[PDB]
C-alpha cells in the first residue's frame, strides 16, 4: 500500500550510532540519542506528505518479586552485573545488589504518600523523594 | 504592555551557546542545550511573578511532495544544508539528499501494520520499525 | 503501609551525581542525568512488583516579585548563586544578576503578541523570541 498517515510508535531501532558518527554527531549527543525513542505523525493526502518525529526519553523497567534473587545488569547506570534480592524489613521495602561494588542497594518505604527512596553504593547515599498522582 | 500572563513558546534562539560558555558551563551540557526548545508559563500579579520554563527536544519536521525538490536544513541531526527529492519506486518511498554527504538518504514502505524506514548515510544504515496506535 | 501501587511524581533529588558518580559513569551521561525528573509507576500484586521509570526534562522555576532582591541559584545553567533584582524601565522587564560574573542578566518585554528576552553575560548576549498560545 501507499498510505502513510497515522501515528507510529517505534519498536526497533538497529544501529542508530552508527548512523548518526556517519554525520559527524558528537559523542555526548550520540550517548544520548541511543536513549531516546522516536514517535512520527504522518499525514498523506496522495502525494502530499507532512511529517514531525517526536522524541522521548525510553521507559527503563523493572520487574521483580521479594524474596527471588534475580540477575540485573543496570542497562540505565554503569552496566554491571549484579545480583539483586529484594526483601522485607518491616514496612521498609529493602534491595542489596550483589557485585563489584558493596554497600549497593536501595530502601524505599512511604509516609502518608510521599515515597522515600535512598539509594546507596559505597558511602555514598542518593535520597529521593516522590508524591502520589 | 505590562502583561506577561501566558504561555510563550520559543521560536529562535541565537547565540545560545555563547552565553553558556561565558557562564562556564561545561561542553557536555552546552551540547545538550544547544538542542533543546523552550516553554515558560508566566504568572503575574501585579509585581509578582512565577515563572516556569519546560524544556523539550527540538521536533524534526518533514513536508515535502514527492517529486518536488525541496530545500532542507537537517537539525536535531547534523545542522546541514541538503536538497531533497522524494520519489516512489514501487511502493516504497525513496529520497534522496544531495550534499557534503554522500548515498545520504531515507527509504520507507509499509508492510502488514508496520512502518519501515532506513536511513543511509556514507556505509552506514539505520533500520527502524514503527507499530501504529 | 506496604502497598506502592501507583503513579509517583519525584519532587526531589539529593546527590544523584555524587550516586552516579559512585557508579563510575561517564561526565557526559552525569551532567544530563543530574538534570531530568522521573516518574515511577508501580503496580504492585502481594510480593509481585512490576515498575516503569518515565523520564521528562527539569522544569527549574523562579518565583519573584518587583523590588524585592532575592537569591537565586541558576541550577538550569551554571549553579552559581548570584542576587538578582527585577526592576521596571517602561513596559520592559530588567533583571540584574549579581555575582563572580559580572554584566550578567536579562530583560523581558512584550510586543504584539510575541515575547523577547535578552541574556547577556560577560561580552555575549543571547537573544530569545517567544509567541503566545
Amino acid at each position: 500500500t501507499r498510505d502513510f498517515n497515522g501515528t507510529w510508535e517505534m519498536e526497533s531501532n538497529e544501529n542508530f550510532e552508527g548512523y548518526m558518527k556517519a554525520l559527524d554527531i558528537d559523542f555526548a549527543t550520540r550517548k544520548i540519542a541511543v536513549r531516546l525513542t522516536f514517535t512520527d505523525v504522518i499525514d498523506q493526502d496522495g502525494d502530499n506528505f507532512k511529517t514531525k518525529a517526536t522524541s522521548t526519553f525510553l521507559n527503563y523497567d523493572e520487574d521483580f518479586t521479594v524474596g527471588v534473587e534475580f540477575d540485573e545488569y543496570t542497562k540505565s547506570l554503569d552496566n554491571r552485573h549484579v545480583k539483586a534480592l529484594v526483601t522485607w524489613e518491616g514496612d521498609v521495602l529493602v534491595c542489596v545488589q550483589k557485585g563489584e561494588k558493596e554497600n549497593r542497594g536501595w530502601k524505599k518505604w512511604i509516609e502518608g504518600d510521599k515515597l522515600y527512596l535512598e539509594l546507596t553504593c559505597g558511602d555514598q547515599v542518593c535520597r529521593q523523594v516522590f508524591k502520589k498522582k
